[PDB]
């Protein structure tokens, strides 16, 4: 069996276990500020920021047709300080072809780079998206898993906790071939889950990196934080 | 649209929407309490109780293959106040025909009557088992998928956190066909997750009951409590 895990109780800067792309930062205090945050405090708008995991995970082999099952937790805080324009634009765990560098912002959450449903992509995701675009479901914020596009194959509305931290809990078991992700709210007590059937071999190339991205909005103040304080990966591709 | 819900944010003694069989009991307070719960306070050995909500739940229709999605959320508290015995039983979810009585208990949690998966149950269960029998995993505390058969097809082991009270989130969809369950601990923040491909069509009747039930061991005070503090339940039959 080949095995791959990391664990961040807290961000640490410096530790080249983890790239940072965009607008990214680790704040001394150990906190991922996924998009910038002005000198004032307050989030940036046009921003696009993200962090890979330095090494490559295998996440399936072509030769013996394994695929490895996988799970992912990270805990982050989104705070919408104004009431208008509509806060923007969201944030991701992503895991696609590796040296990958980011893509559009905006609405694309740094991940992909327009609204089609491309194979090339060869990327699964799991959005926690906060502004309603033309190829989204009215309701935000929502939690979307993404397959190959940024219109989202299943997505379940949330009520956002402003500025309070959630859990997130995303599992894939390659037997079954269920993508499960789960979003709590300690603060509220407040529970949401999705889940979706994804064939990984069928999306995603043998070796893939993962990471987050989050991004803010087009237009001024159209924005909001994605901070992330925590996050744990491990995968496990058996040899069968 | 065929649609049923119900929920309670606590339990009432006498409301009749609730089904109490064998040792439940609805306190005064609002809490059900599945297995017995002794004058001393400390939870009764060999004992089994459920509750079956009283309405009936279309599940899905023969005629015109239509399958229904639904969800369940509850809250519940299992103490283990000795080291020794081990705990036991579990308590557990469970859809099945209708107007069913209480199965056999101990392992078997008030739902199965042996360790076979008998297509004759008719039954799909989330159970939380605090006993390993000799169809179990090693690992008890576990939360564990029930299809037809006491012995899961699929089992998760979570860690109890001794007398507090756990958050549980049941759904299935089924266009894909996903049975998840969650389950949540408010006191440390801990999260545990399992799903696994089900098809109720080959499972369950067209019509089932939904309920809850708990039981404790087979020996003097291999025992916990199984308190139920709230439940809820939605379904939709599409056409
Ligand atoms: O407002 C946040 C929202 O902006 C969208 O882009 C808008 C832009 O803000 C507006 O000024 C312009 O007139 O139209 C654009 C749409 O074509 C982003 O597409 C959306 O993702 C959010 O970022
Ligand atoms: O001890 C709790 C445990 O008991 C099992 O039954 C035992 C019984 O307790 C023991 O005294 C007897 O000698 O053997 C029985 C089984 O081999 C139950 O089966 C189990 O579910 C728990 O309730
Ligand atoms: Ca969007
Ligand atoms: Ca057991
Ligand atoms: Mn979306
Ligand atoms: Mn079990």
């Amino acid at each position: 069996v080949e095995t791959i895990s990391f664990s961040f109780s807290e961000f640490e800067p410096g530790n080249n276990d983890l790239t940072l792309q965009g607008a990214a930062i680790i704040t001394q205090s150990g906190v991922l500020q996924l998009t910038k945050i002005n000198q004032n405090g307050m989030p940036a708008w046009d921003s696009t920021g993200r962090t890979l995991y330095t090494k490559p995970v295998h996440i399936w082999d072509m030769t013996t047709g394994t695929v490895a099952s996988f799970e992912t937790r990270f805990s982050f805080s989104i705070e919408q300080p104004y009431t208008r324009p509509l806060p923007a634009d969201g944030l991701v765990f992503f895991m696609g072809p590796t040296k990958s560098k980011p893509a559009q912002g905006y609405g694309y959450l740094g991940v992909f780079n327009n609204s089609k449903q491309d194979n090339s992509y060869q990327t699964l995701a799991v959005e926690f998206d906060t502004f309603s675009n033309p190829w989204d479901p009215p309701q935000v914020p929502h939690i979307g898993i993404d397959v190959n596009s940024i219109r989202s194959i299943k997505t379940q509305p949330f009520q956002l906790d402003n500025g309070q931290v959630a859990n997130v809990v995303i599992k894939y078991d390659a037997s079954s071939k269920i993508l499960l992700a789960v979003l709590v709210y300690p603060s509220s007590g407040a529970i949401y889950t999705i889940a979706e059937i994804v064939d990984v071999k069928q999306v995603l190339p043998e070796w893939v990196d993962v990471g987050l991205s989050g991004a803010t909005g087009a237009q001024r103040d159209a924005a909001e934080t994605h901070d992330v304080y925590s996050w744990s990966f491990h995968a496990s591709l058996p040899e069968t």
